[PDB]
């Protein structure tokens, strides 16, 4: 499903990620944005064989196990696969493990390289949250 700006922001907002570990709803939508370009089938494979699946693009190397990424943790407990899905409570669930583990947000490179120290708040500029 590819959500429109203002969707996924009032989605986001209602799974609890607006403000999770400081980060406004705006940080997340742009992290979105550039990470998918808000379409939830997104995949990417990389050059180490690991894949980025979903809307926010999570690694098969640590946080899900896609069946073909050697060594792969999955420390998300699921297959790579329910993060494609419509419903983003899993990708949601997920990222909040990924902005916990040490680096904050800044293990998404879209959202180091394009959202970092923008007026995120632009992003949801408009919409009825």
């Amino acid at each position: 499903k590819v959500f429109g700006r203002c969707e996924l922001a009032a989605a986001m907002k209602r799974h609890g990620l607006d403000n999770y570990r400081g980060y406004s709803l705006g940080n997340w939508v742009c992290a979105a944005k550039f990470e998918s370009n808000f379409n939830t089938q997104a995949t990417n494979r990389n050059t180490d064989g690991s894949t980025d699946y979903g809307i926010l693009q999570i690694n098969s190397r640590w946080w899900c196990n896609d069946g073909r990424t050697p060594g792969s943790r999955n420390l998300c407990n699921i297959p790579c696969s329910a993060l494609l899905s419509s419903d983003i409570t899993a990708s949601v669930n997920c990222a909040k493990k990924i902005v916990s583990d040490g680096n904050g947000m800044n293990a998404w490179v879209a959202w180091r390289n394009r959202c970092k120290g923008t007026d995120v708040q632009a992003w949801i500029r408009g919409c009825r949250l």
